[PDB]
């Protein structure tokens, strides 16, 4: 495994290369296609891309369809799922936003107003990428926000759903659920068709298609983020169990190919230690691609050191399980969810923890957070002057407005003031 | 000026229409040259567009031609960006987001943390568009937020830049200005170059050149929005003065040309005397070819009609002109910032109300919020389990991991609630 060391006269130069690192065309086309032309072109793309037939089985499914879904689910799966998102809910609760409307010293009053968005569509994989905890982390926020219309597109390549995520999605609120996914899905979602009226918000990662349908759509809509390869960040003195630190770097391994995990510690013994354990229990796929393609250990002779790379590193995932561990939680600034010690393995954020674990991916965490209600929400400003107030600050407003060439601004201030300044001659 | 009249049976129809409403390649390439070669990709570019040889000027601006901008200012705009930089910072300040940990009912140890964005890009246009109060309104928060690198880009056509914008740069924290714009720049604090060291996140908003690079770096570092066509939506009773109502409409028609201003009233008689105003004020340019070409009047019976039309319009700047008017305040929520009252026009918004002007425009009101401390800023989220906790929640965790094929994740949990159960066969 790719073993850097921070002594190294070449180790800035190899860590920095270790931090770095088409469709555009063929999406560009499908949306413009499904936004001018509708139900019929989202067919035609389903057809190409998910060998379906929507007109024989509806875009839509139905609450039939998923009452089945939840009797052929096992009990304890049912329950499971009830219980993330009972604490998914409880969670996010705690986090929405207060309005704050006050009269500041010159009598001016501003304000400071929270809403839901109204319409929000969550985009989840189909196939064996499509995951129930997914749409419980994706959905549930937006109903603790107060969404009035929750929006689910998820496709059905050979016509087969999960009947996990059906499941998922009724628990956490959500109302519609279509059958289509891709850039085609993308598109119905931002412009509508005659069967999905639009969104104001489009949530959820997917392939390059649906990424490359994202960015087009980006004003049209609001988007999240764009997916990018996932990545835990593991900073470990040797008082761990190898085996606990080497499941946990092998969790995240599964998840992607492309995804990264990475062991920072103090203790070379113990990254050995912990590579062993990641090989016999590699045995006892794509975790194993993923850990010998782009598993990594970085060697530092302390903790102060590993704090700055870290911050570079800013990992959606960081698993911080050393001594005195709290007292790093505050130096170390970029990372999208923190997990403090060894009873903490990132896989519980996945599921139960309750905190979104819809994180930012490929350094995002620099200038992202997780999912969280506030992104399902906006603020609106009030402002509300009376005369005396547009008196005190309308001559500063004028002076600005000109000084800009704008002299339709200024005289908006000055059109009020000059009959207002009759009444204020004494001062 | 165009009329709308919802009761006409054709309304909807017409109103959906007025509601409703290439350079890909070339950027594509610009960025892509900047990333990997750098300086020189810079200076070819600026000289190609803002005919300026940065070889001879420098890229960036020095203290010493930030001072000679302050001393030839007049002292009563000075004066006037200070009084506007100190009410804007005064407000933000006030939105600063408070961390939060606490421990639920398990015992389970949550907690949300903010941080500043390490280093953040300014963009502002060029030219005749450089404002010193787009600067303040762009930076300020930045400021207010702890952003510990404030950049700003701001191009030199022929050499020119406005001494104002300087001006407001320094009294806004700004730390590094550099003199380059379009596709290029943004590319530039994307990706970095051997001068410019990247940033984590770009906002203002630039010209089609701009918002194309800016949906490109998507994703490398965080981006504010694209930019839009403004707005704004007044809404009005008989009880005003019509030559008031409309400074305000073509204070916002000078802003573009694209720029819209729309009067929402339910009485014919007042917006026939607006109209009249507005064909007086327009003599004693943008405006002229912004109200004729997109200017607009809808008549309604009464204000509550008004609600459902204001809210599908989503204006970056809502006037609310009418009686009671405090009392249509909650029903109207999508609005980017809402002002009250005869003597509150959006122009003190712009510049001395504290409340930032940078607000969502083409309808993005509907999903987004303006410009505030939190975009400057990232949520972190804290997760600790202790074996109890672990106990407690793991099983459903293993449940889920399973049913969606994730073994790793599930032995993560395993490894751990398999050693630790010894000491809990007692319940
Ligand atoms: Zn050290
Ligand atoms: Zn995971
Ligand atoms: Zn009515
Ligand atoms: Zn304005």
């Amino acid at each position: 495994v790719t073993t850097l060391r921070q002594t190294d006269p070449d180790f800035e130069q190899k860590f920095a290369a270790f931090l770095s690192g088409d469709v555009d065309r063929a999406v560009r086309e499908i949306v413009d296609r499904v936004r001018r032309e509708g139900d019929s072109a989202l067919l035609d793309y389903s057809r190409r891309f998910d060998r379906i037939d929507l007109e024989k089985t509806g875009i839509a499914v139905t609450e039939a369809e998923i009452d089945a879904a939840f009797d052929a689910a096992p009990a304890s799966t049912v329950e499971a799922l009830k219980l993330a998102r009972d604490r998914i809910e409880k969670h996010h609760a705690r986090q929405l936003p207060k309005d704050d409307r006050y009269t500041d010293a010159l009598g001016v009053e501003l304000g400071s107003r929270w809403t839901a968005i109204e319409a929000v569509g969550l985009y989840v994989p189909g196939g064996t990428a499509s995951y129930p905890s997914s749409v419980l982390m994706n959905a549930m926020p937006a109903k603790v926000a107060g969404v009035d219309r929750i929006v689910m597109v998820v496709p059905a390549p050979d016509g087969n759903l999960n009947p996990l995520v059906l499941v998922a999605a009724r628990l956490a609120g959500v109302s519609e659920i279509y059958r289509v996914g891709g850039a085609q899905a993308i598109a119905a979602l931002a412009y509508g068709t005659e069967t999905i009226r639009p969104v104001a918000k489009i949530v959820g990662p997917g392939n390059a298609y649906v990424a490359a349908a994202k960015r087009i759509v980006f004003g049209t809509v609001g988007i999240d983020m764009i997916a990018g390869p996932s990545e835990v960040l593991i900073v470990a003195d040797k008082d761990n169990n190898p085996d606990w630190i080497a499941a946990d770097l092998l969790a995240q391994a599964e998840h992607d190919t492309a995804a990264q995990s990475i062991l920072m510690t103090n203790d070379e013994a113990f990254a050995h230690a912990v590579e062993e354990a990641v090989e016999r229990q590699l045995h006892t796929e794509t975790a194993s691609a993923s850990w010998r393609d782009f598993g990594a250990v970085i060697l530092v002779k302390d903790f102060e050191d590993a704090i700055p790379l870290a911050n570079r590193i800013a990992a959606e995932h960081l698993e911080i399980a050393v001594a005195d561990a709290e007292a790093f939680v505050p130096r170390i600034r970029n990372a999208g969810s923190i997990f403090i010690g060894g009873y903490t393995p990132e896989v519980i954020g996945d599921y139960v923890g309750g905190s979104n674990h819809v994180l930012p991916t490929a350094r995002s965490a620099r200038f992202s957070s997780g999912l969280s209600v506030l992104d399902y929400m906006k603020r609106t400003s009030l402002l509300k002057l009376g005369s005396e107030q547009l008196r005190a600050l309308g001559p500063a407003a004028i002076e600005i407005a000109r000084a800009e060439g704008l002299d339709a601004h200024a005289q908006s201030v000055a059109i009020r003031l000059n009959l207002l300044e009759h009444h204020h001659h004494h001062h």
